[PDB]
């Protein structure tokens, strides 16, 4: 089980202004932290997000937070379940401040919710390096849906972070799972592109520098889309992505025939498309929803490999690897043509 512990920073709150937190089971004699960005979509302005607040309210307070979560999948301490790095210090980050990790706006009198993700991560960090992980070597950040593109978001922030509290020698890396996006047209006609232009103007979002840098000003959106942003990143990132991901299939209007046989198809090769170029993937061609910490996330294979042991390989290609590959994407174009997909 891992404990629940509230910032020691009261300011750096979840949307309603009370205190964000982290759960924690530490490993003692583990130099490895694994931080797991929760994700759960997001909201954009007072009307949907006062929606979120009366019956999604765990995703925006913490006043109802259990003392204690099991970790699972590759939260998980036992090798059976998670073969990757059940022997790491767990921490998983609840969300709780649906601006998809990159908020920093404090509630005020002009601000009825507080946008604090990225201020989250920021903190949880600072606190965390009092309880071992200033002797860490290395620091995975993680985290689903939305948490998979908070890692994007992210991931390059924690390591200046570090590099500046005068920690050089932890190798911060970044796992997204299930947060790799594509800014496509909708099988069917508030899309992705507009929901995040208004969520960044009502969180007061940040984006990573130089991505920043190649949009400029207005155009900050585009950096919350993984293959805008990732070629930007400094920093390690593995990419987990379903071919045909149910919240991609969601936001483009899809729930056969031709028109849509060719639409789902082209959505595969597409996103297959922006992965070639990403040495360190996992995509397999199933129709689902994230997968690293669900208890049976072992079973599915690309290729013959499992995710745990491509992360493994990529542990070992950051000391090509013969029998242990790390970028493998499937090439059949249906959900399901994988045997393996979740049932
Ligand atoms: C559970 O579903 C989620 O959590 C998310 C769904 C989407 C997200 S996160 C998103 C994030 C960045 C860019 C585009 C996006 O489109 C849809
Ligand atoms: C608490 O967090 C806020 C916002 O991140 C920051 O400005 C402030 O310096 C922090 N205070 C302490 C004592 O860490």
């Amino acid at each position: 089980d891992l404990r629940l512990h509230l910032l020691l920073n009261t300011s750096v709150t979840c949307n309603d202004g009370s205190p964000a937190g982290y759960y924690l089971k530490e490993s003692r004699g583990s130099r490895r932290w694994l931080l797991f960005l929760e994700g759960g979509w997001y909201c954009f302005n007072r009307e949907n997000c006062d929606s979120r607040y009366d019956t999604m309210r765990r995703l925006m307070s913490s006043r109802d937070w259990p003392r204690t979560r099991t970790g699972t999948g590759i939260l998980s301490s036992q090798p059976e379940e998670n073969p990757y790095w059940w022997n790491a210090n767990m921490v998983f980050i609840p969300y709780c401040s649906s601006d998809v990790w990159s908020g920093a706006s404090s509630k005020s009198e002009k601000n009825e919710y507080a946008f604090m993700g990225a201020l989250i991560i920021q903190e949880v960090v600072r606190e965390l390096l009092g309880r071992g992980l200033s002797g860490a070597k290395v620091l995975l950040l993680a985290g689903s849906s939305a948490g998979g593109t908070g890692v994007l978001l992210n991931v390059d922030r924690v390591a200046e972070q570090l590099e500046k509290l005068g920690y050089p020698a932890i190798q911060v890396r970044g796992l997204a799972d299930s947060g790799w996006f594509l800014d496509n047209k909708q099988y069917r006609h508030c899309a992705p592109t507009e929901a995040i232009r208004r969520g960044i103007r009502y969180w007061n979002g940040v984006v990573p520098e130089r991505c920043r840098r190649q949009f400029q000003e207005g155009e900050e959106w585009n950096c919350f889309f993984g293959y805008k942003v990732y070629p930007t990143l400094r920093s390690p990132v593995f990419v987990v992505q379903w071919l045909f991901d149910e919240a991609q299939l969601t936001v483009d209007n899809v729930h056969v025939q031709e028109g849509l046989r060719l639409y789902i198809q082209n959505l595969g090769r597409e996103l297959r498309h922006t992965l070639k170029d990403v040495p360190a993937s996992f995509a397999p061609a199933c129709l689902s929803h994230e997968i690293i910490i669900r208890s049976h996330w072992t079973d599915v294979q690309v290729k013959g490999t499992s995710l745990p042991r491509a992360l493994h390989c990529w542990d070992r290609s950051l000391h090509p690897l013969k029998g242990c590959p790390v970028h493998l994407v499937d090439s059949c174009p249906w959900p399901h043509c994988n045997p393996s997909c979740p049932t």
